[PDB]
């Protein structure tokens, strides 16, 4: 159904987005490691 | 409404996807082109 749906996206793209961030800290945490020395 | 939310935060949620998947590329690709020299 249209709602079952609306549930169930919301679900997946909330873990994605959260993977997103946690990644997303990581890749400019080693990036900016560097930057220093 | 449920519905009416339900809606509204796919759009938002799929534009913010979009993004960090592009700006997840541009970041790589910066990095990777250190890796080579």
């Amino acid at each position: 159904e249209k709602t079952n749906l609306e549930i169930i996206i919301l679900v997946g793209t909330a873990v994605i987005a959260m993977f997103f961030w946690l990644l997303l800290v990581i890749i400019l945490r080693t990036v900016k490691r560097a930057n220093g020395g």
